[PDB]
């Protein structure tokens, strides 16, 4: 029932062909061989299950490459796939939708969490014990901030911020002196979506960077972002409330939880959203917060297209889970996102 | 004698096959159809001549992609290829080396000119009339600084800076108040090449960024970098002198000028260098300075591998010229670069 | 009850004798004759009260000379003496400790706020309306940075900086573009107290100047120095917190406020400190920040020895106040300053 | 015939009285006890001969203090006094004018050779072997530049520079790359003597420092200043030619050499100059150049008042020589300096 190196490698090429493959090295929880990843050298990647009870191809991309190093939201996903491929080993049987092209890619939207996006997030003031100093560096925008902003740029809305926001930074935060209150005067904003480019290379002037870093700063606060070398938020629940109350989005904007649905009904919800050119905020829940990203397409063959808010690396088609017909990662999402 | 779209496009695929191709849009000097560029969508690119008198395949890459937007050193080259393909139109006949794998890629070295590399370059103080403001942004590292630094990291040398440097910023520089004197205390440096990573994603700590941003700051000064939203230097002549006197490299480090050699003898020089695992500083001379880059490999079929000091975009194999057996772009290079 | 010119002058000589005296010219707040200052020509000075209800001799120095021009911390004190000599005019009666030799002088410590100390403070970028341009000049180190640094050199500690610091320049600051974030990598410092001389004449090499200018740059930041042609800080409160957390001094380092003590108990605190060869950070509070200085001795006859962080001019013995047995200038101090 | 410590010390106090004295420590050539220096602690100093054949009091000042450390022109003088007091030991007998108050002091002129005076001298580019680096520092104005500038400010002339100047830096100069040509467009100057203050404290704006730093730069070039951590010039011969041809002074400005005169006639020359409120450029010749200064007064008792172009330290009354009625140090001077 196990699928080993040579075999997986083969499963890859086969999938592609249906060439040189360099295996990717992930560690920590993604250590072991319950799963395999091979970056195709001319471009692209294929992620293979390491056990025939689980499905064969878990995710792929004709182009680009796959990587999780430092990109936690991405690793948090692969972890579930894994502590899931294991839940399939409980069985003894082997493994047994329309098409939407990446909505964000179609508008060339590829944001990140660093400079210049983070040009206006709080500047880290203290060193976390047992960690190198990031003092003087701007916090990261956070992923939910990134996942949210990308979806916002895709609708280029609002033009005018609706309601101001404020919150107190978690007192157990080691990077800042306490108390720390952050405030975004969203209500007084005139978001110029001509200045907020779909992507930055880092050579933009002050007008363009100021635009985006500011969008990112407001979203981040609206979701009570716990800022640091990396930044986390509850996610879904702040995101849905923020989009409507602060940024003026439609009442349809709401949260749905993976656990309230049947796999087909859950998928039907996402497919429905994509059918309307409405990207979907999605996240996996963990301690440190929502490990969010954006689903903005689908290959029709049950794979969804993800944008990890890292500029494009690791972007591609993935399976909502490796489950055999069930750990869901306390998954959830914010749908109905539209003006 | 002309090669038109459909034809070029064909030439491309044929080259590749020997798939989908999206044509790339360049403007200014690269406008017209004396040359064509197609980015292969699964990955890679091919640059085609638009006139049979010039050679067919001018440059290519199995992966990655091609782009010149904003990357002046890269456009400065394509420009010569062009105002060269034209010089072959003077004839009436049609167009008529070992292998080294990218030396820099082999050590995973891919530097840029922005953040965090430019974390310590001068902060732009003034606005150039008729240009948007970059005030408060850090100047760009400049390319020759970048092309130089990649070569330096490849050798991970020196460990100790050898001799201090200083220079006065050109007085006609609009981004700074004058006078402006820049100083690098190179003689007091203990370059830790463990902290100066081969590439940065921007999530590095303070130790790693500090390291690189500082290397880049001393090199940029050692070559009298005229700093701004973009940064230029004389190039070759400062580079060769800087490597030896300031950073302690071998007396063999010296400059050579394209115009002093015969095409085969000029190539022989570069081939020789690569044979020794010694990347080659290379540039094209123009008003604004040396449009430099790094040549660190060869396909054996008369193509050289270039690293544009932009993180990897446009990287690949190129021809030293499109000349038919002659504008050389006042080309030159610094060779013999070793400890 | 008034003491006039001739009388004061006499009071001076008498004090000295117990010779030629050139009266000093102060203006603004120190205008009038509530107080007189005479520089002894062969050396020294004596500051006399202009009204018999207040004490006769307010301050003196066997050598050197007195002057307040441009030296605000010094004028801010003389101002209190005055708007204090007046408060004594409310009465109708006439006016009614071991010895420590200048601690700092004993170690030849005489810092200033200018070049080369300020060699690494922020370079002023803008012109304050209605003021001449200091653009391109380095900001002043600020006094509290100076007062602090002298005390630090007196203890030649730390050897290793403890914790990094960062702050955002006040937004109403006219000499700089905003936002402006300053960072000192204190945590990575290896203070060489052999290079940080006790005083500079300005002919020092790069090693010595670099040393000091850098010490001064880290201290000035640790106290959120609002930089300009002149530089101010909250003082006491940043100074006590900085010494301990950033530079690793003893937990005993703490702030005390003049208003929490009785004149005798307040003096007892300072006397105690000096008894331990522990100079005292002292300041007077005003709008623009703490008008700080250092008290490092006492004549035993109720006079304290001050070092104004101006190289030595105006240094000498002074009275904590001219009060008759009460405006205290919101005075305060940081004591217990030791490794 | 020898005068020892206790005795010299006594001679001092006697001279003064006619108190505490701290002996001054000079080394190198001024080592030994052929001469003694005691700084009076309340202020002032007295320099005593250490051998009764030479005269007793060589120099004094009621105020200030004496020091030679680093101040070569001052040490170069004391050296002659010494290798002169020795020339008197050839004998066996024991030792056997109107008044002008410091001309420069009367106008509060006290220049230095450093910042901000040197704000515009060449920036040192290279390190002299076996010496610490001063790279990036501005050269020193040089003493003859300083002695000359003080005399110029005393007459506040010219208003308009007369003739441009240019020269090539000595090729054996280790602090600069060669060739090095320096140029002052003196002919186009409009010296604003309201901006050229008689002295700077270092807190002046840009207008004041720019003024002086520029006066100092032009004078230094006019005399072919060999620039470095310290700066030397032929002196006298360039100074006399410069003042007339470049700055437009009177034809009376000319050089005179100590060796062309009899001691009384030489003095008569200086006394005459002082009688006309015309300070005198003076110097002692050595290898490295003219060890210059300014004579601008006399005590009538055969002592001349010197200003060492160091801000005031060591200033006072000195004897043209310690000779007993003869090494003259190849002395010389430029007199007749007037508009």
């Amino acid at each position: 029932f196990a699928r080993n190196e040579k075999e997986a490698k083969d499963s890859a090429i086969t999938f592609i062909q249906k060439i040189k493959l360099d295996k990717v090295n992930l560690g920590g929880e993604l250590s072991g061989s319950n799963m395999y990843v091979y970056n195709i050298s001319t471009g692209g990647f294929v992620i293979v299950s390491g056990d025939k009870r689980s499905p064969e191809i878990l995710g792929y991309s004709t182009s680009g490459s796959f990587d999780a190093n430092g990109k936690e939201n991405i690793a948090s996903f692969m972890e579930s796939y894994v502590e899931q491929i294991k839940e399939n080993k409980k069985l003894d049987t082997t493994y047994a939708q329309p098409v939407v092209k990446s909505l964000l890619d179609s508008k060339g939207i590829h944001y990140n969490q660093g400079n210049p996006y983070n040009l206006l997030t709080p500047v880290i003031e203290k060193v976390k014990p047992g960690e190198q100093s990031f003092v003087g560096q701007h916090a990261a925008t956070g992923c939910v901030a990134t996942a949210t902003a990308q979806i916002m740029k895709y609708h280029n809305y609002p033009n005018k911020g609706l309601k101001d926001y404020t919150y107190t930074l978690s007192s157990n935060n080691p990077y800042f002196n306490h108390p720390k209150n952050l405030f975004a005067a969203i209500s007084t904003r005139q978001y110029n979506w001509n200045n907020i480019l779909p992507t930055y290379s880092g050579r933009e002037s002050n007008v363009q960077k100021m635009a985006i870093s500011e969008l990112m700063a407001d979203v981040g606060i609206s979701v009570d972002m716990d800022y640091g070398p990396s930044s986390g938020s509850a996610g879904s629940s702040r995101v849905q409330r923020a989009l409507k109350e602060n940024f003026g989005y439609n009442q349809s904007v709401h949260q749905i939880n993976r656990g309230d649905f049947s796999k087909q009904d859950w998928e039907a919800q996402i497919d429905k959203e994509l059918s309307q050119n409405q990207p979907v905020y999605y996240q996996g829940v963990g301690k440190v917060g929502g490990h969010a990203f954006v689903i903005d397409g689908a290959d029709g063959r049950n794979f969804y297209h993800v944008n990890w808010g890292w500029g494009g690396v690791s972007d591609g088609f993935f399976r909502l889970d490796a489950l055999n017909p069930g750990f869901n990662g306390y998954q959830s999402a914010v749908v109905g996102i539209k003006p």
